């Protein structure tokens, strides 16, 4: 991989994996939010960061998801070289942005495309808060001052308001624990294996017959590493679903989502 | 990736990416047998396979792993480049073995090594059989005629029978169901899959303080899709051994069965 002429935007290439794909001998969504979040990583490093700038390490602050959206057209088959764009981008107060282009290597077009919103939080308490002094500097030279955003249009799928799923849900698949695999380099539970747990209670005829067009996911909570899921699913509708991850205990809930998807 | 000279071994390249790597910032056992695995699919597509031949999809016949070996000396760190070759051999009757040599990219030295033995199984009633002599003339083009071992030693820990868990096990991790990420694309459960429910019941704290050295596993029976496993363990032993043990939650039936040998910091 490497950045762009500018250096605002990072390219990077992928060849599928075999035991990266499906039983439809293409690439699970779940590999792809995994290539999005290694080309993000990537864009990071290759900027001077390791994702953190340097008041945001003198002060113990950290980034994390707050929301997950992603709209794939064609899923790339096994063997297939697939080419992600990222970037970066300032939203005020509230905090950044990073967008993807997935696009075929043969074919040029576009393939998928996501987006994600980011809040600062303390790292050795679990807050919220805002700053803007030298924050919002460091990491203005590296973001394109004009908008570029993946989903521009006018009232998007992307930001729409997610409901909380009611009781009954229609499907639901519990006791979810996540294992050492599920876990990052700093033991904290992947956000792709939410992604993974969310769609654990689609049931099996659906992912059979459909194939999944749009995922959108706000994230809530964190699941730690001794903790147990319950995933829930309610259909609303093309098949459009409601979703809901609550730990087994209490009902305390990490994540809630929207997918949708379409007849093969 | 491509063939080597000679047409009798695969060689690949790979950048260790940042989700594949653990705690310590290098790349997780589970990583590594996937990276095995990928490079054996490419060795097989590369000289005309899809990995079954003209016989064995005539015959509904398949090959199935019956136990892996995996020794590693040095685990890679999150970006570096890793260079893998593969080899296919014919073991009599008893049927294929497929060895790996794990090199670093930069300084050209072996960073580890891993093993596997196949068997011949019947797609359709599972039942296991001995490799016939037509399936044997077709992948034995394929193969290097003479022994080529990643492990040749006199004594080596690649060939020791494996001993069954006696209960109650010292440490163990119950409930373990397999999801749609763990199954492959004909919807079978991942053979790395069982290396991590194996390290499941291993304590955090020799996470920890130790490196997995060498991890020698025997598939006995296939978790499906709607099966739960509980995963056992018991030390046998500054290096320390483990006794590992596969069941199903219910009944207790015995799927998988296995050793690790840990190496303080
Ligand atoms: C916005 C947000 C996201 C996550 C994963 N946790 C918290 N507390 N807040
Ligand atoms: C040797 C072997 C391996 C597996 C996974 N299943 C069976 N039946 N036999």
């Amino acid at each position: 991989g490497s950045l762009t002429e500018d250096g605002l935007s990072y390219k990077e290439k992928f060849v599928v994996r075999s035991y990266e794909v499906g039983s439809n001998k293409t690439a699970t969504v779940e590999t792809i939010a995994n290539l999005l979040q290694e080309v993000g990583c990537n864009h990071a490093q290759s900027v001077g960061f390791s994702a953190t700038t340097t008041t945001m390490r003198k002060l113990h602050l950290i980034w994390v998801t707050a929301r997950m959206h992603i709209e794939i057209y064609k899923y790339p088959a096994w063997g297939d070289v697939v080419e992600i764009e990222t970037w970066c981008q300032s939203e005020g107060r509230i905090g950044t942005r990073r967008d993807w282009i997935l696009k075929d290597s043969v074919t040029g077009e576009v393939t998928g495309r996501a987006t994600s919103k980011w809040v600062m939080m303390n790292q050795d308490t679990r807050r919220l808060q805002k700053v803007s002094d030298d924050v919002r500097d460091e990491y203005l030279v590296f973001c394109p001052q004009e908008p570029r955003l993946a989903f521009p249009e006018e009232n998007n799928r992307s930001l729409k308001k997610i409901p909380k799923l009611e009781d009954p849900a229609q499907y639901s698949m519990i006791g979810l624990k996540p294992r050492r695999a599920d876990l990052d380099m700093n033991q904290h539970v992947n956000n792709v294996t939410y992604i993974g747990w969310v769609l654990e209670s689609i049931p099996q005829e659906i992912v059979d017959t459909h194939e999944l067009q749009v995922i959108t996911l706000d994230y809530r909570r964190e699941c730690q590493q001794d903790d147990v899921v319950d995933s829930l699913t309610t259909t609303t509708s093309d098949s459009q679903f409601l979703h809901l991850l609550r730990l087994s205990g209490d009902g305390q809930e990490i994540n809630r989502g929207t997918t949708l998807w379409r007849k093969k």
